[PDB]
């Protein structure tokens, strides 16, 4: 559709802050400064629902919502209607790992819950990794039957930013034909540097965790769960 | 009404939890143990909405919601016409300034925030103190326009709990006639210390700051201020 909601979804450090920053810039025309600029573009459901706000259930415009929930909680039902796409994005369930820690025992603890729990515990509106990489890209259609979806690997957004990230904004079909200079304008708008900024003004493998974690992982990785499922799947594992 | 939302709305500390404690005890007939238990027989809103959850907005029984968001937040409104009662506590602000920090140099900043915000900065759904006792207590019989408001203080809880919980379990009209015995064992159940063993369980002035702190506060509680003029009605001031 045109107007109506536009899900920018994920698992919790899946990509998702990036392509906010990049499209930030490329609707607003500058690059952001702080976190306060993203929310010009795109709305964040958790903090909206911090604050007892949430989006227009009878939206009159595209509107740009980020969340890391599940599809099918409650809430999200409420726009089942009004949801004109749907964007997903898919990180290697490791790097989601090694992200979230950002004192030895600290860590190794963390990582034996991630992969006890093939993900993170927000909570349960959060499903586990695979859970929620499943309801997202298959039940989509489903839960939004008015919407077009699209998945796409954090890792390939990350390879090829322009090609991608104009499929993306082509994807959302926010009224305006993409131009690609303006993509271009918007990734270079959120370089490393750039995204390392916005944290400071805004303010491998498991081995060294130790091999036996290592070891727990990999098992997690190619045995038989839905976490190592999906994985596959998304060229995650061998 | 019958069935239908009851709201166990406060500020943050104005007493909502020992409530709820009682609320679970008179109604399970077994004191909580954790807070887990008290979701038995209450919800969290803020709880709910964090994992994208929500209270059911066509309720076939009553419902006990315990919320701190101001009346108005965009979420409540899908309660209008669900909702049957509104219970709101009130609280000496000074009580739940000092309750909220629970190291001088740290307090007194937090204190001086406080009191330069009256109330807390969650954040702008919460609004300040003022703010959130106006809105409940003057605004929720537009806001719901089936339900019958009761407002109390902590303090005249705290004071006579037995006559007071058997006033609230009798206005939230749960479909049994109120036995005093059961007020009693309720009450009994949420002793100070049994209060202490679920946080345990489960896991003055302000001249100590500083007299100039102390002062602050008084010129604040005695001003020209929204958060002056509700707090002498609630005869926490002059």
């Amino acid at each position: 559709s045109m107007n109506g909601i536009r899900w920018i979804a994920s698992y919790p450090k899946a990509g998702n802050t990036w392509l906010r920053c990049m499209l930030a810039a490329y609707i607003t025309g500058k690059a952001p400064q702080t976190w306060k600029d993203m929310e010009t573009v795109s709305l964040e459901l958790e903090g909206m629902l911090h604050l007892g706000d949430m989006p227009p259930t009878e939206p009159t415009k595209p509107v740009l919502v980020k969340t890391h929930l599940k599809a099918d909680v409650p809430v999200l039902g409420l726009y089942s209607e009004a949801t004109a796409k749907v964007l997903y994005l898919v990180r290697n369930p490791r790097d989601i790992l090694l992200s979230a820690m950002r004192d030895m025992e600290s860590s190794r603890t963390f990582a034996r819950d991630f992969i006890a729990n093939e993900g993170l515990r927000g909570g349960a509106g959060l499903g586990s990794w695979p859970e929620n990489v499943r309801i997202w890209t298959e039940s989509s259609r489903d839960r939004f039957p008015n919407a077009d979806v699209l998945t796409m690997r954090y890792e390939d957004l990350k390879g090829d930013p322009v090609a991608r990230f104009s499929e993306i904004v082509e994807f959302l079909d926010l009224g305006d034909p993409v131009d690609i200079e303006d993509i271009r304008r918007a990734v270079a708008a959120c370089t490393l540097e750039r995204m390392r900024e916005l944290e400071k003004r805004s303010q491998q493998s498991l081995s060294f965790l130790g091999e036996d974690i290592e070891s727990a992982y990999q098992e997690l990785l190619h045995g038989d769960s839905e976490f190592a499922h999906y994985a596959k799947q998304y060229g995650y594992a061998g």
